[PDB]
């Protein structure tokens, strides 16, 4: 009458409620697909293996359980249940999360050809939900298309909150460390944009010196006044970095790429192209805001005051002993 089961899921142990029933191997926290009987409805869980077990497992873990449960907007993952098999705060190891399935995650969605009506689409409830999150001073800093997940109907939701390991669609602000506002988000967006016409990673690097080698070497060095804004050490690293004009974006994103026949078709990637060439920007005071990006007629065909302007959703990431963490972690399952 103990209320939960063990099952062997891909590789690792799962110990689930009984509800949660066909557990089958999606992702690799380790993630699965399951079928909740009491709800009737399709579900992912995701297992977290002794979430205390240090300061970057731990701070994450806290930071996307207290926002997970007060963020409530259709593009961000609304948690279904959370528990814990373990009965007592001695004997507490793993965190189950449970959210409703969708079909596809977004790695999967940029491999295919999008028409715009979707590819519009995505994008809008990419920006609705980053505009959600940072009117609870959410920045999110870390938008990439493993996190982002979506129904055979297009509906699109963002799984996590991001920086308190793919570093391919993190802003320049962030790759050099600078200080940023809202549309450092725009950069990640803009990366994923630009992956889905192109059918390749924007900007592939194996780290932070590879990864700003390739934006310059295609965008261009930014001009004089956005370098005056980076601490000397490293405005001195990326001054003395090879300089480049770089491709102007009709050459970065060719015509080839383009769904092209139908006068709408030809119409609609221009205005793709001149959304992205807005986008990915390097100098953030130069790069178009959310709010911009949805007033653009390749966007704005879907605007919905109700989605685009929500309801708003303690002070998180200090530090704690690894026992601390246990015990706040411990307390948040409970509620
Ligand atoms: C073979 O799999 C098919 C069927 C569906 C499949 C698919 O991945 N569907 C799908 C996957 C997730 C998912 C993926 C990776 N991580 C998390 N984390 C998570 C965070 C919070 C939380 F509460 C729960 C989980 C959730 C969510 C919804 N739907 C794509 C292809």
């Amino acid at each position: 009458d103990n209320q939960f089961y063990s099952v062997e899921v891909g590789d690792s142990t799962f110990t689930v409620l009984k509800r949660y029933q066909n557990l089958k191997p999606i992702g690799s926290g380790i993630v699965c697909a399951a079928y909740d009987a009491v709800l009737d409805r399709n579900v992912a869980i995701k297992k977290l293996s002794r979430p205390f077990q240090n300061q970057t497992h731990a701070k994450r873990a806290y930071r996307e359980l207290v926002l997970m449960k007060c963020v409530n907007h259709k593009n961000i993952i609304s948690l279904l249940n959370v528990f814990t098999p373990q009965k007592t705060l001695e004997e507490f190891q793993d965190v189950y999360l449970v959210m409703e399935l969708m079909d596809a995650n977004l790695c999967q969605v940029i491999q295919m050809e999008l028409d715009h009506e979707r590819m519009s689409y995505l994008l809008y409830q990419m920006l609705c939900g980053i505009k959600h999150l940072h009117s609870a001073g959410i920045i999110h800093r870390d938008l990439k298309p493993s996190n982002i997940v979506v129904k055979s109907d297009c509906t699109l939701k963002i799984l996590d909150f991001g920086l308190a390991v793919t570093r391919y669609y993190r802003a320049p602000e962030v790759i050099l460390g600078m200080g940023y506002k809202e549309n450092v988000d725009i950069w990640s967006v803009g990366c994923i944009m630009g992956e889905m016409v192109r059918h390749k990673i924007l900007f592939p690097g194996r780290d932070y010196i590879d990864q700003w080698n390739k934006v310059i070497e295609q965008l261009g060095t930014p001009c004089p006044e956005f370098m005056k804004k980076l601490q000397p050490t490293v405005r001195n690293y990326v001054e003395n970095r090879p300089k480049y004009a770089g491709l102007t974006f009709p050459k970065l994103f060719p015509d080839s790429l383009f769904p092209a026949d139908s006068e709408h078709n030809k119409l609609k990637a221009s205005q793709a192209r001149d959304l992205l060439s807005k986008m990915l920007v390097i100098d953030p005071a130069k790069r178009i805001s959310v709010d911009d990006a949805l007033q653009h007629p390749y966007i704005n065909v879907w605007y919905d005051p109700a989605e685009v302007e929500a309801p708003p959703p303690q002070l998180d990431e200090r530090e704690h002993t690894i026992e601390e963490w246990k015990e706040l972690i411990y307390k948040e399952v409970m509620n």
